């Protein structure tokens, strides 16, 4: 999984 403001495309957490 993803976990950024950078994963706002592809974030889950």
């Amino acid at each position: 999984e993803c976990c950024n403001p950078a994963c706002g495309r592809h974030y889950s957490c």
